[PDB]
C-alpha cells in the first residue's frame, strides 16, 4: 500500500521515529498481520516509493535473516508484539545478542551489518528502510571459515 | 585504449584471460609505470582494467566489490591475496610474477605485503562503480562502508 511520507530520505532518527509512531497506529499494519505455514518469513510491504521502504514482518520461531547489509540503507526497527534477538558480528566469532522486547525500538547507520533471529513464535515487527532497501548483502561462510558477501536485489 | 571484447559483462575466467592477455602486450601498458599509483588501461559499460605500481606499504584494506568480477595478473614482483576466515586466522596466499587469480562477485579479500616495485593488472566487471570497505571497532564488531568508487 502507501504511507504519507515526506519526499526525500530518511535518517537512522527519522527512521525509528517513523517505526515507533506506525506502531501507534494499527489501522496501518494490523489488516496485513499473517503467520506462514511453510514457505518464508511473512512480510507484507507497508510503503514503497523513491525514499523509503516500510515492511511489516511476522515472526515464527525458526525465522532467520541471516547475516546481512543493506548495501547503502539505513534502518529502523520497532517490535510491536513479542521479542526478537539483533546480532552483530564479531571477527573472533563471539557475536553480540540483545534481544530487543515489545515497545522497544533501535535505528542504523548504512554500514550495519545485523542478524535477526531468535523470535517468540507470533512475534510482530515493523521495519523501515532510507533509501529504500533495493540491494542488500548476505554473508556466508564456506566450509573452510572463508566468509563470502552476496550482493541480492531487492527491489 | 578500445579493447575487443563481448559487448557484456564478463566473467572471472574471461577477466583472468584478459588481464594476461595484456600483460603479454606490453606496448600496451608499459608507458604507464610509475612509482598506488593506478593507470586505467580501458573502462567503458562492461570492464574496468588497470595498472598497479606497488610499494612495500600498500594496503587495499578488507574489501569487495559489491556485484563486480575480478581478476588479478601480477606481472613483476608479488602480491599477498587475504581471504578472511572467522576466527581471525585468515588465508594468505604469496601471488607472484607470471601469476593470475580471478574471483567472483562475494569475493571478500585484501591484497598487501607487496615487493618494493610490483606490478599488477587488475580488471572488473561489471565495472567497480561501487565497492565494500570492512572496519573493525575495538569491540571486534564488523561494518561494511559502501563507498562510491
Ligand atoms: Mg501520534
Ligand atoms: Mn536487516
Ligand atoms: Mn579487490
Amino acid at each position: 500500500g502507501e504511507l504519507d511520507l515526506p519526499e526525500r530520505n530518511l535518517d537512522r532518527r527519522e527512521l525509528r521515529d517513523l517505526v515507533n509512531e506506525l506502531a501507534a497506529h494499527p489501522e496501518r499494519w494490523a489488516e496485513h498481520v499473517m503467520f506462514p505455514e511453510e514457505g518464508g518469513r511473512h512480510y507484507a510491504s507497508l510503503h514503497r516509493d523513491a525514499y523509503v521502504d516500510v515492511w511489516l514482518l511476522c515472526w515464527r520461531a525458526e525465522d532467520d535473516t541471516g547475516w546481512h547489509d543493506h548495501d547503502i540503507s539505513s534502518g529502523a526497527v520497532r517490535v510491536v508484539a513479542g521479542a526478537l534477538k539483533e546480532c552483530n558480528p564479531r571477527i573472533g566469532g563471539e557475536h553480540l545478542e540483545t534481544v530487543v522486547s515489545e515497545g522497544e525500538s533501535f535505528s542504523f547507520g548504512p554500514d550495519h551489518i545485523h542478524r535477526l533471529t531468535g523470535a517468540v513464535h507470533g512475534s510482530v515487527s515493523i521495519h523501515a528502510y532510507s533509501p529504500p532497501l533495493w540491494r542488500l548483502g548476505q554473508y556466508s561462510i564456506d566450509d573452510s571459515g572463508v566468509m563470502r558477501r552476496v550482493s541480492v536485489s531487492y527491489a
